[PDB]
């Protein structure tokens, strides 16, 4: 039974229940993420920005089944075009707006990767991606407003591929945490 999370801590407790088993009900998880109303005081501890690129801040390590983290995007900060390593990936906006651009998996032949679609993700909305859906790029295109997002990945993963938009060629990247549980982890 899905109830509205009252706070980030409550959301975390609910997520531990939803991931207690071996499978994932994507629509239920997205619905509970969306139902949490962002409260900046509750996540300020994790919202550690860097001037030059977006940061990844671990909030909860789940139950062996997922990682929950907060990403902090300065003005103009964005990602590579990337995949999600055979995992579910939910993104909920906590502050600001992000542009998500979708791309198909490239063919083996070298070619420009042309966007398939794009949308603006707005405060409190929860999006979902997985490799079956495609690849994406996520960007804070604002010149004036930093963005903060809450991401849930299941299973957890710490490597992915970045894709060259000009050719479709991929390179393996190791992801790092800027902080864990509020503690900077240089
Ligand atoms: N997947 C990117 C963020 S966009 O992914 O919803 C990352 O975890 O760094
Ligand atoms: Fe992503």
């Amino acid at each position: 039974e899905l109830l509205k999370p009252r706070t980030l801590a409550d959301l975390i407790r609910i997520l531990h229940e939803l991931f207690a088993g071996d499978e994932v009900n994507v629509e239920e998880v997205q619905a509970v993420l969306e139902a949490y109303e962002s409260n900046p005081a509750e996540w300020a501890l994790y919202a550690k920005f860097d001037q030059y690129r977006y940061t990844r801040n671990l909030v909860d390590q789940g139950n062996g089944k997922f990682n929950l983290m907060i990403l902090c995007w300065g003005e103009g900060h964005g990602s590579s075009i990337h995949d999600h390593t055979d995992s579910h990936c939910f993104l909920k906006l906590l502050q600001g707006n992000l542009k998500e651009t979708l791309f198909d998996w490239p063919d083996k032949k070298s070619n420009e990767m042309i966007k398939k679609s794009e949308r603006t993700l707005r405060e409190n909305q929860c999006a979902y991606i997985n490799d079956s859906i495609g690849l994406h790029r996520v960007e804070n295109v604002s010149h004036t407003e930093p963005a903060v997002s809450l991401h849930l990945y299941s299973p957890p993963f710490d490597t992915c591929h970045a894709f060259d938009q000009r050719t479709g060629h991929k390179n393996k990247v190791t992801m790092t945490f800027h902080s864990k549980f509020g503690i900077r982890t240089p």
